[PDB]
């Protein structure tokens, strides 16, 4: 039958990855694990306030909840190397807790019984990190432990790549207009993290923070590691994030029309191009990793000196999630 | 010198309640207490998005900051029992971190040396709940732990003693459109506390929720207990709320007129008047514990049948922490 | 062939107007009226912030634009008494402008050469009022011009009608906590009406308004004429709203479960029941007119004086439209 | 006695400027003119959601309003050129309406019987824009009509002229992360002037669109024109604004810390200097009319390529507004 999927930590990601998961064949979620009870579980799985209600029946039954007659048993245990992975021969883990982000201590999941772990978010350790549709042919089916990288990683990728197969990428930096998300505080208070600004009050503020996505491009990209770095402003929107990208490149005289068609081109199910004006609230929910926005493209010529700049949408949460699980699906299949 | 308070949880409410203390002769805060370091609570002291920049200098020094030349202790201590008090000689403990709200629990205070504490928000168990400028002349100076009741209760009160001394209270139903606070989710998220609607996005919802202030106004006022009751609506300003009430009269033929002349003879420092057509960020930062709005006044009558509403703002923050200061005043005095 | 609708004022009613007439045979929108270009129609219509994606293609053509294969005549003429209806064979204006709500007014488009003229509001004049599944009987097909009366009192009207049928309404206020809307500033500015509220930012505040919702409700149910009235607060949310209703019953010693079970027999296409404990972006691009809420409903006893509470959500704008598309789909097939 | 100022747009900068004049003696304003009556004027005068409640007193009188014992007059008149300034002696009108921001059109004013105009943004003609404390000394007392540029401008000036002066300018890209403004609508509509992104609801979106701020920056600094250009970010803060600066230098293996201190040996009181890790919010009223973020300055070196990134807040309503004064106070001193 279907591969045999356990979430970890049944958050935005957790019940993003649920959904999309309800809609690609081969796959079935037949665990949840997180730090509540059933009700709450049921509860925000029906109701979503940015990705709308869920389309199915959800139901509270023993030890789980029953999504369109099929039963999910759910868990509520902080220790991962307690989880019953092995007695419900689970294929892979997808990690989202927030917790778990490092290769030793996704390791957990892995003595808990499961043959593979996906972790939702940039990790650390001696692990690969894939863009799904930018480098997730570099998985070869021997790895237990793995990250799908971060949304931002995702919407700056396949732009990054194009950018230097066809120009040739000198040096860039970036800045991500973000949603905010639930690692900010509701009002100003302590932060657990100690980051003075993701202490603000999330809602109400323009809050500068630090982002890997750029500086990490190069476990995602090697041949541009270090070749761009930046940061975020995370503003008053609920999801919905954009990547703009300003870039010096080896090749001259460069155009709008040149680097427009040049991401064109490139486009597929992870990498989608538009030429309409559109705002955030446009891609809450699409399923693109990352959706090239024409509009956006400048270059500044000066003399024989060009900066290029570019911009691509993502929802940093359906966008992830629905890489997440090609990335999940390619690396179930190789095994 | 001046009455000694220490302030447990530097958040919302201790940190408002610090800066009204420093305009307040005779108060001194000589000791926090919180979860955080130095940097963080100098930090958050100074800035905050809805009440403004703090308008002395704070630095960080040596076991705490000295804010406009005052040395204040710090500590970091999730157990109130170990806290230091005995040594500093605290004549008040505000306890504002919402984990000691019953008369039990906050004992911790003073078997580690407080003289009294204050608490701010309702406490069960054996103790007086007190809202300045209604009830606060019931404390005779032999209390240990007080109650200063909530941001809604102090709005409800004054309105609710006039409507009874007036007009005999037979019976009515609140509702409060009340600010979203710390206790309620960025995103959509499992929630602490179980409550499904709390666990919403609080930035982006209208949230139906519960409040004792209505239920529990006869310990305010015991000769109308049990004749309110009544809920919330979170919705998304970050501070700022609005009372309404819905009440049954025993005088007959009671209008607008009257009810607002009644409001604005019994106005004073807790409780302001008003005939403007305000907003919610008009009455941020106010001091006044709740402010009757004239322009909202109804008289619905059909026959010799009468419902009379009524709405009062208060800054869920500032009037509540105004109120809690001058409670805590008048307590320290009173030894 | 179909009955032939033009829309006047493509705004938001009237945009989504068309997406629910695309999903109701019979009913063809052939002509647009607003003050822009097609460009600028296109595109709203392609994009809506929180009702999400059209579904199908849209294209500007020439004089309009073409939705999935049928073409819509647009024109840019704020004067209605000289729009083309009488060669484009309008069976039905849809006055959405908030320009023409009033019989007089409207006959405008009947000069035109419109058979018949449906106005998205409250409106003045000798016409009906209608709200669907309450009282759209009362249509018996010799009016001309009709009102599809408020959001907020199609949201009201089916819980009113239980409410006196079932318990005998004496008298009762309202209160609908309402997602702010296109009346309301951006920023604090001056306010093409006066009114010094709707002048205010519309995403920054809690703003008390009225609202003619209950005052006029005996256009809707002549029996409880003058029995309701009440106000509203706007709150920020971009759509989606709640009424609640506080009344005094002749029925003595009611119950929530009396109330709740009374509500629930009377659901249908228009009045939806709920027992989830939902939140406003719940309901947004519902298309029940009013969904009860029963975990909203409260009953205050004193001794035999009873006041009974109950909430209803409705999305402002897509509950409305729903009612709106179903009292136009009735009227035009009376002729 | 003082110099007589007319405001002409009593909306956010005019009233603004009007309070921020309150406090700069030799300055008074004598007559508003805008589209309301004065019930409405002194009302938001009073009450401001952002910028806090007006601190003295205001009375609608006859005629206009009284503030602090002072008659302000105050007009409805459309048309500027049939303005009372020749009876009245106005020394400066202060043009705020955002409908005269050209030489000609503002010549109206001086027709009418002004003596000097000054217009709240850019403006097309022949006329100087003066950035206060970068270039208002190119003002010799000689001009008519003047703009003040833009809150953008004048958040970039003083940076940019650093970066010129200290490293040598070749070549920028700007974007501009700011707080939604009045000709933003409240929800998704017809935008006045065409432009499909300003047409989406303000407060539920991040909106890319245009500025002239980096493009026009050569009339403010004439030696680095043309080496910027850029665009904006809205985003949904109601007032509070940063500018992102990517730029190339002549000087090489820049640091960090030289790009800091050469801003901060540059600071004033228009340009302000911080290195604490602070919020929008943050700088809600402040007077400075650039706030350098030394936490935000990142150098991205590759070989011996570099690009230089800054930031620096601005609230686009006080920051631009104290700077204006500030310009109006030195014109009107000229002559
Ligand atoms: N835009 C995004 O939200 C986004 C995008 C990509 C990746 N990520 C990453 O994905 C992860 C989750 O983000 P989120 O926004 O969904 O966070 P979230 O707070 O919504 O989800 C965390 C969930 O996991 C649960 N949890 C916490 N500790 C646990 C434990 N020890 N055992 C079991 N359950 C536990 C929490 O109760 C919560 O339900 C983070 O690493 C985040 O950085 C987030
Ligand atoms: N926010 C309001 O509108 C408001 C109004 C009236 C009353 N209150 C009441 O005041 C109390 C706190 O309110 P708030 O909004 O400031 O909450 P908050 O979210 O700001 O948190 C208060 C602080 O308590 C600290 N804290 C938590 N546990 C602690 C511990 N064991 N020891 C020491 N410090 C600890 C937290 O770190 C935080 O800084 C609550 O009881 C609340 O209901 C709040
Ligand atoms: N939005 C809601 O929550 C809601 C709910 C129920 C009823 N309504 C009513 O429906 C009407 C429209 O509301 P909306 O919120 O969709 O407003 P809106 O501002 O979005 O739409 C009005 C549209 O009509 C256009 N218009 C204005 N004058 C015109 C003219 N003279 N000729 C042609 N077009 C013109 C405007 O350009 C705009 O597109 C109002 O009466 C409103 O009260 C609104
Ligand atoms: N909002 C900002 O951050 C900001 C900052 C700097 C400059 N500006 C510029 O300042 C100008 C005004 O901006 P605002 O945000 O205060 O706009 P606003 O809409 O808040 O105020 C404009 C005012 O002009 C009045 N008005 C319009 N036409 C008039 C007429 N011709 N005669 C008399 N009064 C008229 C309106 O009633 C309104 O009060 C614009 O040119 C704007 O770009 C705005
Ligand atoms: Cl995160």
């Amino acid at each position: 039958m279907a591969v045999k999927v356990a979430i970890n930590g049944f958050g935005r990601i957790g019940r993003l990855a649920f959904r999309r998961i309800q809609e690609v064949e081969g796959l079935e979620v037949v665990a949840v694990n997180d730090l509540t009870d059933d009700d709450m579980l049921a509860h925000l799985l029906k109701y979503d306030t940015m990705q709308g209600r869920f389309t199915g029946e959800v139901e509270v039954v023993d030890g789980g909840f029953r999504v369109n007659g099929k039963e999910v048993k759910s868990f509520s245990e902080p220790d991962a190397s307690k989880l019953p992975w092995k007695d419900l021969n689970i294929d892979v883990v997808l990690e989202c807790t927030g917790f778990y982000t490092d290769k030793d201590k996704a390791q957990a999941h892995i003595e808990a019984g499961a043959k593979k772990v996906l972790i939702s978010a940039p990790a650390t350790g001696d692990l690969k990190t894939i863009v799904f549709n930018t480098n997730h042919q570099e998985l070869d089916g021997s790895e237990t432990v793995v990250s799908g990288a971060s949304g931002t990683t995702n919407s700056l990728a396949p732009v990054a790549k194009v950018l230097n197969d066809d120009f040739g990428l000198v040096e860039g930096l970036m800045t991500t207009i973000h949603a905010y998300t639930g690692d900010q505080n509701t009002q100003d208070a302590p932060h657990r993290k100690g980051d003075k600004r993701r202490a603000r009050a999330a809602a109400e503020n323009i809050i500068p923070n630090s982002t890997g996505a750029a500086k990490a491009i190069g476990k995602v990209i090697p041949e541009i590691d270090g070749k761009l770095d930046g940061g975020a402003q995370r503003v008053p929107v609920a999801t919905g994030s954009l990547t703009e990208l300003t870039v010096v490149l080896e090749k001259q005289d460069v155009t709008v029309e040149q680097v427009n068609e040049a991401m064109k081109n490139a486009s597929n199910e992870s990498f989608g191009y538009t030429e309409d004006e559109i705002v955030s609230s446009d891609v809450v929910g699409m399923t693109y990793g990352s959706l090239f926005d024409a509009t956006q493209t400048r270059v500044m010529s000066v003399g024989d000196r060009q900066l290029v700049k570019v911009a691509a949408w993502y929802d940093n949460e359906m966008s992830y999630t629905a890489q997440l699980v090609r990335t999940l699906a390619y690396l179930a299949e190789l095994s």
